[PDB]
């Protein structure tokens, strides 16, 4: 018998959006992971003392690790901010960042 699960969510809003990418390739699995964890919450920290919303979405392939920050109503010093948190894994682990203003 042929199944099919679907899942899908859709965003609408307005104003300004600044997204950052990076993907890597780490063979540190459980320490990115805890650092991924503590990276989630400097962002949750950093909303909280911001007006701004931000999103951020996380997929990991045996080794391959891609995310993606999403900052909604956001202020040039915290794009600033965000990046230099994400560069550290960029240039500790080798990888790419991706800027879409």
């Amino acid at each position: 018998h042929h199944h099919h699960h679907g899942w899908s969510e859709n965003l609408y809003f307005q104003g300004s959006t600044v997204r950052i990418e990076i993907r890597f390739t780490n063979m540190r699995r459980e320490e990115v992971q805890k650092e991924l964890e503590k990276f989630k919450e400097r962002l949750k920290e950093l909303e909280k003392r911001t007006g701004s919303e931000i999103r951020i979405e996380i997929e990991e392939r045996d080794g391959e690790v891609r995310v993606e920050v999403e900052i909604r109503n956001s202020h040039e010093e915290e794009v600033r901010q965000i990046i230099e948190e994400i560069e550290r894994w960029v240039r500790k682990m080798g990888g790419e960042l991706r800027v879409e203003k």
